[PDB]
C-alpha cells in the first residue's frame, strides 16, 4: 500500500504526520533547534526512531552522520529542519545527505526551511526547500505531503 505523510519545517515548530496521525510534534519556543530525523519501518509505517540534531551547534552533525549510517538500508527517513540546522553542517555530513539523493540537504544554508522523505538506498520521495532571504531572517515555511510506497511481506 502507501503512506500519506506530511512534514512541516519553519522557524518555530515542526511536525511528521503519517497517515493523518501527528507522530512528531515541537512547537516549544527555545527547544528542538535543528535536524529532526525520523526513521519508518518500510512495511508498517512503524517509527522506529526519533532523533533531533542541533546541527547549529559543534559535533551534532558527527553524532547524525553516525546516526545514519546505521539505518537499515529500506528504512523510510523524513527530515525537517526547526530554526537552524546548517551553522555546524559540515561537508562530511552534506557528502551523506548527497548520497541519499538529497538535493536541497548539501545546499542548506543559514536559517533555511527544508523538507525531506526518502528510502535509504534511493530513492527520494519528495523535498522541499526555502531559502531565507537575508541573514536576519527565516526561509518561508515548507509542508511537505507525499505518498511511499509500502514493502510487502
Ligand atoms: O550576528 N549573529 O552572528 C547572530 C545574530 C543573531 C543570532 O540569533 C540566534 O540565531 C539562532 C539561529 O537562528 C537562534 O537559534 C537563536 O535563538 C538566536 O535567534 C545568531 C547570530
Amino acid at each position: 500500500r502507501v503512506l500519506d505523510v506530511e512534514v512541516y519545517s519553519s522557524r518555530s515548530k515542526v511536525y511528521v504526520a503519517v497517515d493523518g496521525t501527528t507522530v512528531l510534534e515541537d512547537e516549544a519556543r527555545e527547544q528542538g533547534r535543528g535536524i529532526h530525523v525520523i526513521v519508518l519501518n518500510q512495511a508498517t509505517g512503524h517509527v522506529m526512531a526519533k532523533r533531533v540534531f542541533d546541527t547549529y551547534s559543534p559535533h551534532e552533525d558527527e553524532a547524525m552522520v553516525l546516526f545514519l549510517n546505521m539505518v537499515a538500508p529500506g528504512r523510510v527517513l523524513i527530515c525537517t529542519v526547526k530554526d537552524e540546522g546548517s551553522f555546524h553542517l559540515k561537508d562530511t555530513a552534506k557528502a551523506l545527505l548527497r548520497s541519499l539523493g538529497s538535493q536541497a540537504g548539501p545546499a542548506l544554508g543559514w536559517r533555511d526551511t527544508w523538507a525531506f522523505v526518502g528510502r535509504k538506498g534511493g530513492p527520494v520521495f519528495g523535498e522541499k526547500h526555502s531559502k531565507s532571504p537575508a541573514l536576519s531572517s527565516w526561509g518561508d515555511p515548507v509542508l511537505l505531503k507525499t505518498d511511499v510506497p509500502l514493502s510487502s511481506a
